[PDB]
């Protein structure tokens, strides 16, 4: 069913891109200064804040770029937000904007001191997908959490309460935690967590064994596709009718948009161009804890790990200057593409009768996953079959499969 | 007809429930001391006495339990109780309570010593369903009655007699022992004991024979989930008009019940409450001789065996003291529920005529039984089809099948 899915999230692209064109038109930019990544950041920010202010904002002059620090009425920005959605509410768009941060930040960031604190493991980095992302985010938002995500909230939510309304929560938080396992076992697992009331080391101590369960016995997670303000825009204004025409977020409408995409972006005097581009590209995708060596396959070009990636972050701090600051092209086109997944892969003598039920008439779950984790070879191939497939395979018809004997560069972004 | 079933035994519902609440506002009991089981029991054997006296009350003062010892005029307590049925005798209502005491006897107490001494084996447990059921027990008070039950009966009616009117119970007797079995020779051998009027070892040694015959192929045993007074009374307080709403002891009524009942209990220093809980629930619905796997399945949790389980009886004895006594809150809600069944399962050269029937004109019983008994496999399945039900499914709309591949805990509660 293409009509509703494919139809209802272009209308959602639709908005956000039609709102982004209003928003520039007030700023009264230039084309190339509402494709500068960094003010197109800036506008989205100012709107989730408003609906949930001011900010940075570039301009180009004669040579050089000329920050200007403004501020505008939170409502207005309420007003021109639905206005560009018929005035709807749209939170399904703002939520994308949000999940476009979170992918950015998954990937500009790493997210130690808070993983610690908690009292996760810092090597738990590719469970942590969306930690940033606020608990506002929708329903399909929090889809997009990786495990390890979850465990930080409940720790922390019972971290303090351990040390009324807020049951429901908890348990929920859990049914959406297990349905991220899919494994018997990872499954029940969940359920023996979500027995207790007032669930103190007993459970804090056992979900971390859980999160350590899905470094090996993965769950599933989606990932979308979510790309900046900018580039809807400015795909609305040239023509393209979303909701006419269809989008997806895990399909090849992404990358292909991104084919065509002439976003720029602020460049720091010694930062290396070719690394920006990488950054950004990883936060369209949701691939700032996939194996290095598939992103660099699909990329088309290296995919540098974060430590010798030469950049700091794609936002402008106040601290800086912009006489030494320049701007260039990001590279954000792919070679191939792939189906965004979300799986996470896998390999007396006698009774009295007192019921009337199909009868014959006649230890710790985690040894269980223990049990599992063993048998689990990092050689293991997951998505048997599946492939990747050619920018101009539109319907998913010839899929290719990728051989990774090669000189690589590492698996481990982190 | 749900309209006498229902209505009428909801009718006799009422009346334990009033009487209860007019019995404990007697004693000035509070509303704690009116949900303590071990008061409930005392005040309904007061009254099985009195209509066939004083006893134990336990009172609740700063910290620590007083036990009063109390005598009531055995009339009074029978105007009182007619007083709640409207005047009328409700032997139903008395022989309710006739059967919870049983349901509770058959669950704490193993009645090895009387088997023996009649010549049964020790190992007939599961077929003593109501050996404490006073005779006088009414006719729907016998059906819950064990085949086994019956047989301890007629041997020591027969080991005293072989050792005028007492004729028609033994046939009675039997005919009810025979409405127990539900096959051919089962059936038929029964009528073969029913033969003697003096009834030697010949039938001795048969009957008992067909006993251990129903450890195989079972017969039909009615189980009745019978309360407490105390749970009847706070319903009946709570508001709850049965006998319009209709009630059943078969059904999900007395689950429901129970899902919502405050009962309890007094508990010795080192006994564990969780394990007095089980007990009580067990006699809530006569599984105390279920297989612990389906009794553990609907139950929700852990249905521990006998033997490892930590208590001594419900009601407390003159002996022991109430300093070192306290009390806790009976766990007796349940996963599911189950319609609680009757049945036991299962897998010349010419003649001159001389009168006018329907003719084409021309060993030992026990071995069809022997015979039967061999094909039996304990693995063998019943109730095929019949399920659980959720405590949401009023109504007996959707079944529910379970499986028991799983790491168990035994079958037999002895």
């Amino acid at each position: 069913n293409a009509t509703e899915i494919r139809a209802s999230v272009g209308k959602m692209i639709d908005g956000i891109g039609r709102f982004y064109i209003q928003m520039c038109t007030e700023l009264k930019l230039s084309d190339y200064e509402g494709r500068l990544i960094q003010n197109s950041l800036t506008i989205e920010r100012m709107v989730l804040s408003a609906f949930d202010t001011g900010g940075p904002i570039y301009r180009r002059v004669d040579g050089k770029w000329r920050r200007e620090l403004i501020l505008y009425d939170k409502e207005e920005i309420r007003r021109i937000w639905r206005q560009a959605n018929n005035g709807d509410d749209a939170t399904a768009g703002l939520t994308h904007m949000m999940i476009w941060h979170s992918n950015l930040n998954d990937a500009t960031y790493q997210r130690t001191r808070a993983l610690v604190r908690t009292g996760m493991d810092p090597r738990m980095c590719s469970l942590m997908q969306g930690s940033t992302l606020p608990r506002r985010s929708g329903a399909a938002g929090a889809a997009v959490k990786g495990v390890g995500t979850m465990v930080m909230e409940l720790i922390r939510m019972i971290k303090r309460g351990i040390n009324r309304r807020t049951r429901i929560a908890y348990e929920r938080m859990c049914n959406i935690l297990k349905g991220k396992f899919q494994t018997a076992a990872q499954r029940t697992m969940v359920d023996q967590v979500r027995e207790s009331r007032n669930p103190g080391n007993a459970e804090f101590e056992d979900l971390i064994f859980l999160a350590r369960s899905a470094l090996i016995l993965r769950g599933s997670v989606a990932h979308k596709s979510c790309l900046p303000a900018c580039v809807y825009g400015s795909a609305v204004a040239s023509g393209y009718d979303f909701e006419r025409e269809g989008y997806s977020l895990v399909g090849i409408d992404p990358f292909r948009l991104l084919q065509n995409s002439q976003v720029y972006s602020l460049i720091r005097p010694n930062e290396n161009p070719a690394h920006k581009s990488q950054l950004v590209w990883m936060a369209c995708h949701s691939a700032a804890f996939e194996d290095l060596r598939v992103s660099s396959f699909i990329r088309g070009t290296k995919v540098v790990p974060r430590g010798k990636l030469s950049t700091r972050g794609v936002q402008i701090a106040s601290n800086e200057n912009m006489e030494t600051m320049e701007s260039s092209t990001l590279e954000l086109r792919s070679r191939y593409w792939a189906i965004r997944t979300r799986s996470g892969g896998n390999t007396q003598i006698s009774i009295q009768p007192t019921f009337s039920v199909q009868r014959n008439l006649p230890s710790d779950m985690r040894t269980e996953i223990i049990r599992l984790m063993e048998s689990a070879r990092p050689e293991d191939v997951s998505f048997q079959g599946r492939g990747v497939f050619e920018l101009s395979d539109e319907k998913a018809t010839s899929p290719i499969v990728p051989s990774f004997d090669m000189s690589n560069e590492g698996s481990y972004f982190f």
